[PDB]
């Protein structure tokens, strides 16, 4: 699917942005937010808001393995501009904390 | 504090809009992200994202309750980007179907 391609290469380049919502998305697509919401579930399986959290949990945990950036740091990288927020998000997809997984 | 109903204000009278967001806030209490995020968890014990969460719920709850009103509506009035993503968060965070709360 080349428009399942170009979904995932503007998540790509966007993700790290914390101004990237599901309406940025469908702007650029020239869809309403409410169709996307529907036609994304449909081809990635699972829903836009999920798989923006899983591109941007997936670039924490590289960062917290490779790095020694602190989580405010590791936060604004991965679009957060709320670190405790981030933290909330990680432990709730990793079930511990950026910290906790750096030991 | 004067400062938490200043911020309250503030927030009641856009979380409506699905573009507000911390920034937003940010720019009209004229403090950093980096500040508020801080700040604003100190005064209200939960980050900015969870507080306007649940004022969004609890507006939620408020239309079923009083209106016929749709899901999609609902969605659409309480801030969210398409109706998917408000059913779930709903059920998330009440445990109940937005159905169930009516019946």
């Amino acid at each position: 699917s080349n428009a399942k391609e170009l979904i995932q290469n503007i998540i790509e380049e966007s993700y790290t942005d914390s101004q990237f919502t599901l309406s940025v998305l469908s702007e650029k697509l020239d869809l309403s937010s409410g169709y996307l919401s529907i036609m994304f579930k449909k081809n990635f399986g699972i829903p836009f808001q999920d798989y923006l959290l899983q591109k941007r949990m997936e670039k924490a945990k590289l960062l917290l393995l490779t790095t020694e950036l602190k989580n405010y740091e590791i936060a604004e990288q991965v679009g957060f501009e709320d670190v405790n927020y981030f933290i909330t998000k990680f432990k709730k997809y990793y079930q511990i904390t950026p910290k906790q997984y750096r030991e």
